[PDB]
């Protein structure tokens, strides 16, 4: 209901960056290129004109399964099977050039650059493509992998899955909820700030809690750790509302925050959730998702330096559409800041 | 809903028919708490129990007053020191304790306390049940609970919260005490949480909760993993399956379509948490983002009925945690007159 | 002896006298203790200080006439939750302790506890000392001190001892509070008890105890030996020398035979114990075995004057403690106007 | 004070009475050192022991000559080396330690140094006790008894000390081997104390020391605690009690009025302390500064009787340590006869 | 030299002669590889093995035909997916790792790859051994085995190589697998390399190695020590000695001059090492500076025979290997039919 | 081979010919022994040094003409307890050990053993190298080296052996020291070898090893990397590489073919290894099982020139010894004359 409300929000600014842009479309390179719930996607995605579908593997089996599937906007999209690109072996020449001392030869490199998620990594950082959606079929850990070696994290980053709540009126922010097991507070910082960036972009002035089981206790554990990182995250980011240690009530009620923590300098109510560990996090939004009829979407990857995401394995094919739209208006926005 | 403790409070008259028509004893300790008299006035009229106020009688009876609630003008008030069974007390719980620094002066000084005079006053017979905890925190509640009262043969205190929906509940452990439960631990907790859906005639069927779908990776997905082994290995009558995430666990449609190897079958009811973080974090998140109604927290594997509430009750809340309190201390009532 | 005493009583007096005849005020959280009211019958002839006891005015008053003690019936009492300033002062520990887990009403509920009270009172000035713990355990009665009062930058809290012979006095430390010290707390807790020498007129001799004499090995050894290099560094002007057996620190002759490079020479008067299990076993047995008066223990490392009694305390130790107090706030009021 | 050991010795001799008369060999390894022939002075008017001195003869000779000694000039004399069981002893270390790092020709080396040759004797029957290490360290000492010797099944070696008082005596361990056993070796200690005291006929009450009441808490106080229910467990005769501080484990008026409970009634005697930092502390400032006779350390749970002197030792010293050396010795053979 | 290979490959034909004259199946992953190729065309005509490779068929001809290998133009070639059993495979690798992150479909895309689905020719019995990772890395070469095929009881993966001098050979391990081994590892290591010298008709001689003799101190010393025992109670009948430098164990002379306790006599052929850096580094230091001939790496440990060629590897290591694979299928189904 | 050290003694001559004629003195402490005896035969007509005996002159004298030697009749023999400058030496050790367990009189018993006056000897000026060790392990013998001469500036005490090959020689180190040494110990370790290169004239080229290539893998790999990145910004002029396995190291071929990126150009002549157990196995196995002449190891990092024979040592090893300590001394005499 919201979710539609928020994914078309999202597909008219979509359409608002491809204008002023001449009226280009983001290229996205899908590794998957005979997945069933990817193919499908494509289907709606393409008449959204979100997207130039960039699909990796051989040009018979991926026309072999769309037509299989009998999906028909699908007949004119680009394939491309990796070894046989004119830029592969310079691809390979550049991950080798990457990951050298890191215990990669060439013979390794192109034998990874074969491999489609590793290619497709590759035509981002590269430029040959603007963005790629990966991993419907493998598992979070190996499919964010070929990412972070080849496209890597920006300056001071951590890769960090973030995910939506859609309420009635607003939404709130929950990150880490797919790579860091157990971040210490200076990586939890980091997590918060890059969440409250997702958020500006929305327009809307991020508040930050940072999530524990007590309230302002900096106990030795969790608290402490929850309490040093919002002080690490203001003073590296001081004209911004984060506080913890605090529980999960007090950080989104803001009227308990107001009646027993006066002090805090959280007022409003947080809309960015930063979890202690991957178990909270993990735990709250599928029990979210499940119990509190409430819309979730996500996770988004953050923390890279151009425009990936990586889908879950129990992804749903809006779960796709709603990933490769994140794909897209990450992309544009990594353009708009390289000019600048 | 609210349907759910209407039918609790059904249970207790049933109880009390066939017990002569006797309510429980329970004693409150915050004999001055606004919130805790403000919710006796409900109690005593729908029969539940026969409450214990602990205090001076002049401070109670000003506030009792000052609030003015007309019900309660002759329920029964103790002042800890001028009880005639308090030297005893003192002298039980020196027993208890001195070999766990504490002197006979200390216990005397302790025994003043209404935590402590409450507890032992559940543990020597002299009440059924008490509820603690309104204007302190859980730990400092939960301590003169756990040291006079006791856990009983290879428990763990542990908090268990209910996810009430539309047709059935859930029940979230442990959701108040343990920091980060072994693998034992969270077996023990899980068995003492399925005990408490057996009361309501209800089948348990339990998941141990991760971010892991059954990949017994090394971390918290091996803990979780074990935990439903050692739990099994308990109760091999029991539904009990792990390591799972949370949607897996408690949708028999994703559980089916992907993990039909899992033993696990129709959804989860029962949900045990790999730490604090993770549990209290989410059933605050359920309650506040959700609409789902949540009570709780009630505290299992003691040998007597004691229940804690939390600092931030409220006077429904204080009226549930005395339901339960009775309901425990019916049980237990009726177990020892068979043992 | 009772020497000791009497001299520590006459410098109380040398300042009241140097400061108009006035005397510093001490809190006794325990108001009613029996113990507490017979040694300030003691006191309150002896001039040491403006006592204030803390409990409801009836009760005190009955313990008072109970116990038959003439000389307090006009001494300050103060119920807590009456004083005029109990609220700012429940909002000045809620300022301390708000991100430490404490809540606006806990901090009340805290206050009106006579010994978070007596702590306050220091804190804010409407005291100068307090004197605690006659009826709970040290770490329970030292928390309040240590959560509101404070230590003075660098300090660490500690327990002291005077071992009183004949023609001096030996100091020893960590007698109360830190199981473990490390290598820089031991340092630290050996510049507190040097201070304290000092103030007596004694140049301060310090030794840092071990089961070893100059071995440095891995360590308690090499903790003490650090400790006193560390101590060194800080306070280049004094004597301080370790890793030492205690027979060493103690007889010189053992010294001058054995270790002359050691630089301590004439034997210690301060000894710092590598843990809180070999310091109250030593004074605990020079105690016990052997007629050598022990006096204290006496907290040291805190802002204010502020001194926990054990438990067990006599009358005698509670007059020690509220004369070391006394001294104590008196030298910290010198300090203050500086 | 002095009667112990006139008591001990009268011990001694009753021992070889009902013994033919013989006296036990103990070796000294320093053979020229200058304090040990001037206890052998003392030692054989008192009919203690045959003792038999390392070194060679010549020097040994002059040595006696010139410090103006009579008694001394016909006592047996050994050169390592020239014995002719030497090699065999070599041939005996190696099989011992060839695995511990030892070859032979390390093992040669080794038993040229007399205290090597003096455990060898003693280990292999060629004498019944040995006194060692007048010049070295405990550490380096204490070693070839280790690793000759050796520890009787489940022993521990650990030292022990008598405080005498006038009425009954106190005993100390471990003061010299182990800096920080752990519960089960506490026990150990605890036994291995308390069968020395019973060799003297009192009762033994055994206290693990703390710096805690019976509070059981989590460091050395759960440690003693443990150690005490072990010991207990052990030797279900025996008084054993803790965790305990020092003052509620010597005074039986303390044990009573604040601890009725504890099983540890009328004081103790048998003071087992939970590191070696306290121990070595505390028994040291008994000597130093109390009027307290402190005899020891006397080296126990070693298979055959072998005591090692500490640097500070005097002549008197040295008498005690052969005179319990020659005790250890004639109960240590009277056992194997059994 | 030349001639282990030959005596090798003279044992496949002894065997094959005695079992019918049928040869051992072995699977290939990397069908169209041009140094896999290039081995097979020496293989096929020594009849060491009936091969098969995996891949599309139409991509192995055609490699075939431009490598110019006219021998290979009957082999059988299975595409993973195109193979009947292909599907039970997957609800095989299921069952497996259901419990280890696994799910359906991530079995189907597993099961296609090469090195996975010949893991499970082999574990199912449609195969008798495979080699594989030609072109991998060694850790995600085993991967599929070990996941697959899996461990016999407690044996453990272990990479061993052949030392081969004119008169005998030496052995090496682990020098592929463990990291840091345990000394149960390391014993079960030595067990490992033992059965395999034993196949040999040669009677094994076994050496923990180690910076150290026969020292047995912390650390290393200890590790190897304990290592030997470890070894020697699960296998009485073997010359099984530790720790020891590398000189001690492969000259006998040196052993007998200096450790004639040893247990290893006459110079050791089985050499363990403590960890991955000392036997990586030995041996490619034996190969590249001594003249010194070296084969392997063979991989011990596994339930059914399977090898991993190293990433760098030889046409002439490809032979070798299958060589092994092959023996080790044939002695394997021996122990089956036992 | 045998051309090295020739060549070596040729420098020895060039640089005594380049100051006056003079030869390095140097000192053995094993005065009496057969094999260094034998050695200094051979040394004392090559002009290399002026030998120094120690031990009783009448039992060297006994020795040298029992062994029919005749060069030696006169060369300088030294009882240490006999030098005039003995007791001082006692009072210099005692200086530099006192804070590390060593009183007085441990110091006297210390300088008695003649590799502790002869390190004194060396550190006081009386001579310039010594050669010790030939009959204990290397730890007892290096350890007076290092307690009594120490490490210059940054140092860090590493055993390096040659490997001499017949066109150029590789350096390995560190072979008998260090256990584990972190990424800023081997780095230095390396600067010491590649120091000991540029002597020679030759272009240092070092190389890190470890069991992967350049992989940076969590581990000794992750050390590796670091130390050779700390080793290029301390010494930004030569090639240092890691981590890299050791035919990738020593073979330039494979280097240039499957790392072209490595800076390492031309194979490597320095080998710095990861741990003790690696260079100690590795260097033993190339002497045994690769038939390539190997000499040391060598002492570097100390400040005065010194040497330990190892137990295994044959008579021309001791010759090489004394060789290279005449040459390290003659390095550091010109360095002190700046």
């Amino acid at each position: 209901s919201h979710s539609k409300v928020f994914i078309r929000s999202a597909i008219n600014r979509v359409h608002q960056n491809s204008a002023a842009n001449g009226g280009e479309l983001p290229r996205i390179v899908f590794p998957e290129g005979t997945s069933t719930k990817v193919l499908k996607a494509l289907a709606t995605l393409v008449e959204e004109k979100i997207c130039q579908p960039i699909l990796l593997g051989y040009p018979e089996r991926v026309k072999e399964k769309i037509k299989a599937l009998d999906i028909p906007l699908l007949n004119d999209v680009s394939i491309v099977h990796p070894s046989s690109h004119p830029k592969y072996f310079s691809f390979v020449e550049k991950l080798y050039s990457l990951r050298q001392r890191k215990g990669i030869n060439l013979g390794e490199a192109e034998r990874l650059m074969a491999d489609p998620n590793y290619f497709a990594a590759m035509m981002v950082n590269q430029g040959e493509a603007d963005g790629m959606v990966s991993g419907s079929s493998i598992n979070y850990a190996d499919a964010v992998r070929p990412i972070l070696q080849t496209i890597g994290v920006y300056k001071e980053g951590i890769p960090a899955g973030l995910n939506f709540v859609l309420l009635e009126d607003k939404f709130l922010v929950l990150a880490d909820t797919t790579v860091n097991l157990n971040p210490t507070a200076e990586q939890c910082a980091q997590i918060a700030l890059q969440a409250a960036k997702i958020v500006e972009y929305f327009g809307i002035e991020p508040r930050v809690a940072m999530l524990s089981y007590s309230n302002f206790s900096g106990a030795e554990g969790t608290p402490r750790k929850m309490k040093k990182a919002a002080e690490i995250a203001r003073s590296l980011r001081p004209d911004l509302m984060i506080e913890g240690d605090m529980q999960a009530d007090t950080a989104v009620n803001p009227e308990i925050m107001e009646r027993l923590f006066p002090f805090s300098g959280l007022k409003g109510g947080a809309n960015v959730l930063v979890f202690p560990n991957l178990e909270s996090s993990d735990i709250a939004y599928k029990l979210i998702q499940q119990i509190g009829k409430a819309e979730v979407i996500g996770p988004f990857l953050t923390g890279v330096r151009r425009s990936a995401n990586v889908l879950q394995r129990t992804t749903t094919v809006d779960g796709i559409v709603n990933s490769v739209v994140f794909t897209a208006l990450e992309a544009q926005y990594i353009k708009e800041v390289l000019k600048s």
